[PDB]
DNA sequence: TTTTTTTTTTTTTTTTTTTTTTTTTTTTTTTTTTTTTTTTTTTTTTTTT
């Protein structure tokens, strides 16, 4: 309701948020704003600010092809304690119209809807549950993998077609649940083990992977050094970029940038898309079908958006692929096998 | 011994019927009683030779 209003910004405003769009690295600023309080996980604190600015929504009502989802869906997987749930927590504290679920807490008619009966007027009033509450937010799903495929298989139409299509008792409808899912799961084993493969280890349908479109690994390099910082700035916490312009900056992207494909753009998708397929062919990597494609294209258009763009080009395709090979690392899987260290 | 579908099965109600309980409610005649008449049976002041 604000981002829609027209005077939300003064001038003054607009034209601060447009320097700092001219900066080199405001993808990088913008990331770190993001839960200041975690320490370098830089590429999940970017993708999750392209999650909070989201692809180009678009009408393909004359296409027949149905509803586009311009939402980006993230699953965080890794081992333990490495900050998924903060991760989670921050987002679900930070949006507007977000909601929070855990492992086996939720059912399939608590996530959808069900009908109760009102106690102040002693009639059966239907109840909304947690996907359609976030219609137009991010819904943190934790323990993912902890969470039983009954409740699961919601989330399939939920990811892919943005609507929530209820046939019960009396009641038939199409609820709207165009929401982001944020979602957090352990491996099997509940620890990464590196004899398995990537496949093996996350452990979830294979189609369901394929609807998020960045997984990102959240593995433990049994590094030292790593080990010595990350103590330092857990320690340092028990003792001792802006907000405001944050928030003003997607507000602003939110109601004017709508970033649209260049030609030249759309030439680095395809070629993209032809060498992800290649790549994820592998063994046991997560294979890549026509829906990382569109992945690429939600993760540009939001990059585009990120710098005001309003034309998505190059360097945002580029930016697409990256992030999508980190996440997966990608760069430490073999055609083989499993993934290493870095 | 990790994952997974029938099975209830306790909990929400809703229906829903059958049964017991609840809620509502002045008018109209009649009759005794008192206070009157009214015909009749005395009875108490009138007068005569
Ligand atoms: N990179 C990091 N930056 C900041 N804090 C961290 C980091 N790694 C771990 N921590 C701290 O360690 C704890 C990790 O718990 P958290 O619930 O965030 O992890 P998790 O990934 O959800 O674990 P699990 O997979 O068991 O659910 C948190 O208190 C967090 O503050
Ligand atoms: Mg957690």
């Amino acid at each position: 309701d604000e981002e829609a209003e027209q005077k939300l910004f003064s001038e003054k405003r607009v034209e601060l948020l447009k320097e700092l769009s001219r900066k080199p690295d405001i993808y990088e600023r913008l990331a770190s704003a993001l839960a200041p309080s975690i320490y370098e996980h830089e590429d999940i604190k970017k993708g999750i600010l392209l999650q909070l600015f989201g692809g180009t929504r678009k009408d393909f009502s004359h296409t027949g092809r149905g509803k586009f989802r311009a939402e980006i869906n993230i699953l965080l997987c890794g081992d333990p304690g490495t900050s998924k749930s903060q991760l989670l927590q921050y987002v679900y504290n930070l949006v507007p119209r977000g909601q929070y679920t855990s492992g086996k807490g939720s059912s399939a008619v608590g996530l959808t809807a069900y009908v109760m009966k009102d106690p102040e007027t002693r009639q059966l009033v239907l109840q909304t549950g947690a996907l359609v509450l976030s219609d137009n937010g991010i819904c943190c799903i934790d323990e993912f993998d902890k969470m039983n495929e009954s409740t699961r298989s919601v989330l399939h139409e939920v990811m892919e077609q943005q609507t929530l299509s209820i046939a019960k008792a009396g009641i038939i409808c199409q609820l709207n649940a165009r929401t982001s899912v944020l979602a957090a799961a352990n491996p099997i084993e509940s620890q990464w083990n590196p004899k398995k493969t990537t496949i093996e280890n996350i452990q979830l349908p294979h189609t369901l992977l394929s609807r998020f479109d960045l997984i990102f690994l959240l593995l433990d390099p049994q590094d030292e050094a790593y080990d010595r910082r990350l103590a330092h700035h857990l320690v340092a916490l028990y003792y001792q970029l802006d907000m405001a312009v944050l928030k003003d900056y997607i507000a602003y992207a939110h109601s004017t940038i709508m970033p649209r494909l260049s030609e030249e753009a759309s030439q680095a998708l395809i070629e993209a898309y032809v060498d992800m397929r290649k790549i994820g062919s592998s063994r046991g990597m997560v294979s890549a079908y026509p829906r990382q494609l569109e992945s690429l294209i939600r993760l540009a258009e939001a990059h585009a958006k990120v710098r005001l763009s309003n034309k998505v080009e190059a360097i945002d395709v580029e930016e697409a692929k990256r992030l999508h090979r980190e996440a997966l690392k990608q760069s430490a899987t073999d055609p083989r096998t499993g993934i290493v260290d870095i």
